[PDB]
């Protein structure tokens, strides 16, 4: 898939045995997800953004299929407007930018 | 040019007759550098990013160049953390994403 950048980059996403739409992010280092019933053991993590910082969980080794590719990663789980991908899962599908 | 994500998507914008650094930003609806000088009328504006709200001010037609491509647009000059160059530019550089 090449993607192109007229509409927000939206791709579908399995995690958890869940069904949910996130927003690719190459300025986002981490992913950061809605929040969300997820399975295990988790650690207090504080992110910063555009407004400020805020206070999420931090999954590691979370499975995720990614518009159909899988990965295994870290996975953050907070107060986020959107669910994104960042460059931490985008490198393991294989995602570059190109212009 | 094809960049890969295992670092962040840096490059450098000439806006206003000065060099600066910015993210390449597929989550970022518009543009926005951080305070600087710019010539001109802005409109009083607010988006929304991770930990909240900030309040910019629009400068429409601003010329900048990214990487030797010249684009003109609207950027919002504000207390962004980073310059970021978003998809209201990215679309004009024919920036795309591929995976
Ligand atoms: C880079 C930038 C800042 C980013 C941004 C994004 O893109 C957003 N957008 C806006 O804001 C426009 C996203 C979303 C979209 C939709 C709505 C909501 C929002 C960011 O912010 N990023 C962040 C996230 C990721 C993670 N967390 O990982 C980040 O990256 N953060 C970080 C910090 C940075 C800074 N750096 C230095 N300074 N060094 C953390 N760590 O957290």
């Amino acid at each position: 898939p090449q993607i192109t950048l007229w509409q927000r980059p939206l791709v579908t996403i399995k995690i958890g045995g869940q069904l949910k739409e996130a927003l690719l992010d190459t300025g986002a280092d981490d992913t950061v997800l809605e929040e969300m019933s997820l399975p295990g053991r988790w650690k207090p993590k504080m992110i910063g953004g555009i407004g400020g910082f805020i206070k999420v969980r931090q999954y590691d080794q979370i499975l995720i299929e990614i518009c159909g590719h899988k990965a295994i990663g870290t996975v953050l789980v907070g107060p986020t407007p959107v669910n994104i991908i960042g460059r931490n899962l985008l490198t393991q599908i294989g995602c570059t930018l190109n212009f």
